[PDB]
């Protein structure tokens, strides 16, 4: 079942680990299994927890759903609209998911990351790390308190996906809608989010590519995760290097 490999040959020189997990049949495909075992804060791919959050408890409702946006100045071009949950999601919009989780008491979220087994499941750091400067941009999923292993976010990824929490069915196809994306190869669907952020402690990134892949019959859910020094080094980074790897050891 738990299978030991070597991926090394995607990952350019980069410092990282894979695993990818098709419940089914109980293969688990490991590369690096050390870093893979390690909690980090998820950064922007707790936006998939987050998304679903928001729809259980009604601060937003389909893929189209707004949160009122002020008129706040943002660097980020597509920031500064009323933009829906789906280009919120995929523009990794930090003012819309704060003020999105912002609108649920910490309680339900408490109970809700403990349902899921969501890593350490310490929101205790609600405002997240304020240290930075970044005020408001800021919580405890990004560089703060709230960490999680890439084997237990691919744990919560099945358990999400495979339709064995309690959230409704009609939420999780609006995360699978939304989390989509286009590797150009018909004969697989691809399905994931990136995140990205700095472990200041280690000087180390967190660069994330988690989700899951649909091929003939089979699905596996996966998580990319680098730990390297270079700065340099992003989600989008290594989520080229899982679709490498897709294309190479799961076509
Ligand atoms: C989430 O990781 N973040 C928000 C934004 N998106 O990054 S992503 O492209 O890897 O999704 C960039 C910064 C980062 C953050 N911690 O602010
Ligand atoms: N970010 C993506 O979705 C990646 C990056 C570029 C395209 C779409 N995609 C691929 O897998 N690509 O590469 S391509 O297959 O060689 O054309």
């Amino acid at each position: 079942s738990v299978n030991i490999v070597d991926y090394s040959d995607c990952f350019e020189g980069i410092s990282g680990g894979a695993i990818f997990c098709n419940t089914k049949n109980k293969e688990y495909n490991i590369y690096n299994k050390e870093l893979i075992e390690t909690r980090r804060s998820p950064c922007s791919t707790f936006k998939i927890v987050s998304t679903l959050i928001g729809l259980e408890k009604g601060v937003i409702n389909s893929k189209e759903s707004v949160m009122g946006y002020d008129g706040t100045d943002y660097p980020n071009k597509n920031w500064n609209k009323n933009l829906s949950l789906e280009e919120a999601f995929k523009e990794s919009c930090v003012w819309y998911y704060k003020k999105l989780i912002n609108k649920v008491d910490a309680k339900s979220v408490q109970n809700i990351l403990d349902d899921l087994k969501y890593g350490n499941c310490d929101i205790s750091e609600w405002e997240g790390d304020l240290k930075n400067g970044k005020g408001h941009l800021n919580g405890f999923w990004l560089e703060s308190s709230l960490q999680i292993s890439p084997k237990e976010q691919v744990q919560t990824m099945a358990k999400i996906f495979e339709g064995d929490t309690n959230f409704k069915k009609e939420h999780i196809n609006i995360l699978r809608d939304i989390m989509a994306i286009d590797v150009n190869d018909a004969n697989i669907n691809v399905y994931g989010k990136t995140g990205t952020g700095f472990d200041e402690k280690n000087k180390r990134v967190d660069a994330w590519f988690v989700g899951m892949l649909e091929r003939e019959g089979d699905t596996y859910y996966f998580a990319i995760k680098s730990d390297d020094s270079n700065k340099e080094i992003t989600g989008p980074k290594v989520k080229e290097i899982a679709i490498n790897i897709i294309k190479k050891y799961y076509s």
